[PDB]
């Protein structure tokens, strides 16, 4: 019901020759800007520093000749107004009382002062928006289906919008101080590869055939490296048309990054800089507070683990390469399609859940693994780690597959279970040099830092 | 046929244990390391600097005991290598010959000398990646379906290629060093919203419904500004599924930025200044050369024009908010739907054809711009500017609509030619406040400043 009340303010703001939304308004200083200013202000003394402020009021004390509201700016940051009788307008601290209701951003010019609390004593005041819906004074996937409101109402909300687009600025920050260029690959391919997953298509109008948003920039970001590109990136969306949960979202932004003449040992170095880097640049510290009240220390260096190895000693017995499917679906019975499929899930259901502190995984099965070149020493394995940060598989490198003929065995293997991406294998067989890709999730980074839900991590989510 | 040739030195250097693909080569410096290293070396004299260096073979000179290669890393950098006889292997000689074609990646360890031309004389030699396609010695839609050639044999497309990437860093420094904060808002909508184009839709498997593909982020950078942003912009992609011409694609960048507290007025000036600040960290120079061989200032300031008069003036009549279609028509049949439609073209076919120095256009009818805010002072026509840059529509701006009752009317118009954006006007009437948003395309940014086409300024297009 007060949803009428407020329209009909509106209405007859607009009928009075008041504008309810002013083009402009002459604000001189954020709320913080004049915090920053008067730090130690003599409380009850005034200030003939004059400022324009505005803020949204989230308090109102209306009180005969004197009003007091607290404005809020956007950034959470308060400031107190005074709309009194006595500084300007008897008319004016009526339209206070009448016009100003809870969720409406208001303007006022005046004197800085502290009461008996920083605030402004009035020259001045003006509406800056009416607001057709109060304040509610909320659930999780309500605060999400309206995250305009959870940002106006929950300093939370606030704190990890920033903190998400401050690790994201301290991102690309560690990659340019390393000499990285950051690169644009298509969204829309005409067959979406460079991962495990089933694409959305859409038809094009333009061309009349069906097109397959990204799933990963790998395979372009390749072609850059054969390109001549020494060092790139692409810190951009990706899209997976399979289903949600607590690491998985069909929509989400994720890293890659290729670095030519260097190996998954290489890799692994620059992905525990950057996270550390990124660590200290938007969160201050390496041990890590949670939402637990306990503290993940990441500072140090991080163990590096096999997965066959890790796997025989839990399973305890010898497991290689050479471990038949019928042995490994024997022990995956004895606890509750292929050997590598096998191995990865063994190790995930033993070793995997029992990792705490940050450990990268290492050589890995050839079959899992289409697009990482076979290791150097050990037969059977590519040269591929996975790092699990508090648990949370985190992040991936390879030393890349630069071989088009076993490349496109790979992925005729693939197949089989027949068009592969024949402008792919074209760009390796004109020579890819030596490099090293990783991959990361934005969410996962924030998760595996902060403790947070994905669907919190993300401003506009579904 | 010399595809046959190449396949068969890879497998004739596998059976021979020789790594034509090895994970790792000791790379010590980049080719422009070594050229920065020794800029004035007296020629035909030797220097004791070792140096690891791999690079492309793009040239060789094969002579008996003496074959000399011009190694070229991927920004173009050229180093020339002396394989010898005499320094270390006649076999290494033999090897060389055999086993090293044109495209092939090589390393090479050993001394730094300059011939009778900056050189290293090989202490040992690798291959790096063999190529199984020959460099061509290329027509433009071909350079662009093989950018990753084009990028080996063609300096322009390097050239191109890392100006792009500057311009965008350029762009979020500037916006950066103004307290702007980067964003990322949804590219997946359940109805996509925010400008004037045909979406691509998708099916979700998730959720069983048609998603839409972003045509454009203003919308959610809206809500943004309710939430608190006081300074935003996302600098990414946006889709819309129309034709291809040469200012238009279906997938491009495209940078949308709010300011709260500014009219377009503000925003004006903003562009202004972030255009200039690219050009001097991209560019060097505001004074732009391009293919013509001319020379496009963009330095001082910008003239501004509001549609209505410099429209006026160019049909010899006033031409205002009031004058009727069958009037306008009437205009447009003597030259060769509604209202806003036909200035905007008339003022397209008569004015904007005519501008060649950086000119703002202002105050545009409220029909064609239902987003922005009514003049605050001229009945009829919207606080909105189109910037036009060697006379291509580069950028535009709004002092924007907050008025939430206003803002369905605009909606509930659009239709008529009836579901709205409900969730978006729900946004706005929490109150947005007073802000200006301006938009930009990278593409035509890049068009503007080079005169290089949209199939040249993005890396994979089609
Ligand atoms: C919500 O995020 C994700 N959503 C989906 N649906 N799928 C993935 C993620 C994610 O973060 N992924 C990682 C993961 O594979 C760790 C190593 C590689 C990097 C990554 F981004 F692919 C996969
Ligand atoms: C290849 O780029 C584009 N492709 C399409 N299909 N549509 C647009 C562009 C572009 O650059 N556009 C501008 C233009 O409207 C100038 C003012 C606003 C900014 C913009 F990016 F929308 C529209
Ligand atoms: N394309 C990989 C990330 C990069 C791996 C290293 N080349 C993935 O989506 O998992
Ligand atoms: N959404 C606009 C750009 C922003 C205009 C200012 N709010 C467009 O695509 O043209």
């Amino acid at each position: 019901e007060q949803f009428r009340i407020r329209r009909d303010k509106r209405a007859r703001l607009l009928a009075q020759g008041r504008d309810p939304y002013p083009v402009a308004v002459p604000r001189t200083h954020t709320l913080a800007e004049v915090r920053a200013a008067h730090p130690d202000l003599p409380i009850d003394t005034a200030t003939e520093d004059i400022v324009g402020v505005a803020g949204r009021v989230i308090f109102a004390r209306n009180s005969g000749k004197l009003c007091f509201a607290t404005l809020q700016d956007g950034d959470g940051t308060q400031l107190q107004v005074m709309i009194s009788l006595d500084k300007v307008g008897q008319a004016a601290l009526d339209a206070w009382k009448a016009d100003v209701d809870l969720g409406d951003i208001v303007y006022v010019h005046g004197a800085v002062i502290s009461s008996r609390e920083l605030s402004v004593l009035a020259d001045c005041w003006r509406i800056a928006a009416k607001s057709l819906r109060p304040l509610p004074v909320m659930s999780e996937e309500s605060r999400v289906r309206q995250r305009y409101v959870d940002l106006i109402v929950r300093p939370e909300a606030r704190a990890v919008a920033r903190l998400r687009i401050a690790v994201v600025r301290a991102i690309r920050t560690a990659l340019q101080r390393r000499g990285f260029l950051e690169v644009e690959t298509p969204v829309l391919q005409t067959l979406a590869g460079g991962a495990a997953a089933r694409p959305f298509a859409t038809h094009s109008n333009a061309l009349d055939i069906d097109l397959y948003l990204r799933i990963a920039p790998e395979l372009f970001l390749k072609r850059c490296i054969v390109g001549g590109f020494d060092k790139v990136f692409e810190l951009n969306r990706v899209f997976r048309n399979e289903g949600a949960d607590s690491t998985h979202s069909p929509e989400f932004s994720m890293l890659e990054t290729y670095q030519t003449y260097g190996t998954y040992d290489d890799s692994a170095v620059v992905t525990r800089e950057l996270i550390q880097e990124v660590a200290d640049e938007a969160i201050g510290t390496r041990q890590l507070p949670l939402p637990d009240g306990s503290v993940y220390d990441i500072d140090g260096e991080w163990a590096t683990i096999q997965m066959y190895p890790s796997l025989s000693v839990a399973l305890g017995e010898e497991i290689t390469p050479q471990t038949t499917v019928d042995r490994l679906r024997g022990i995956a019975d004895s606890l509750g399609f292929g050997h590598g499929k096998l191995i990865e899930e063994l190790w995930e259901r033993t070793v995997g859940k029992s990792l705490s502190a940050p450990t990268f995984v290492k050589d890995f099965p050839v079959q899992t693994t289409p697009l990482t070149r076979q290791h150097r020493s050990i037969p059977g394995v590519t040269e591929k780690w996975d790092l699990y940060l508090r648990g949370i598989e985190l992040a991936t490198g390879y030393s890349e597959l630069s071989d088009p003929v076993v490349q496109r065995e790979r992925f005729a293997d693939q197949a089989r279970a027949a068009v592969l991406d024949e402008d792919f294998l074209a760009a390796l067989e004109y020579g890819m040099p030596p490099c090293t890709g990783t991959g990361m999730g934005i969410d996962r980074l924030l998760m595996s830092l902060t403790g947070l839900s994905i669907r919190e991590t993300v401003l506009f989510p579904i």
